[PDB]
């Protein structure tokens, strides 16, 4: 429904996740004060990272199907 | 771990939720850019409140 809260990001890391680990990824809400890719991990965790950061792009790039 | 995101409050919900369907209820982060009360339904949505309405507080005093 539409009043669900939407994952911010605060903190990001600033270290590039080893590959192995990722599962997938999302971008957050722009109404978030900042922007925002998070990672979902193997473990089924969400890790924070500034889509500004050329590895976050370079990730996304080999993520994504045309 | 330390760069998890958090739940945050954008749109608040227009009606006061019927009790019976509330499970229980979060505050948001307090870095969220508005004050938010989650509650949880029993069908697993989660509903934006203004914790300035008495309903809320009322609903969170109950439980």
């Amino acid at each position: 429904g539409p009043y669900h809260p939407s994952e911010c990001c605060f903190t990001y890391t600033t270290y590039k996740i080893p590959r192995q680990r990722i599962m997938d990824y999302y971008e957050t809400n722009s109404q978030c004060s900042k922007p925002g890719i998070v990672f979902i991990t193997k473990r089924g965790h969400s890790v924070c990272t500034n889509p500004s950061d050329k590895w976050v792009q370079d990730y996304i790039k080999d993520m994504k199907e045309n």
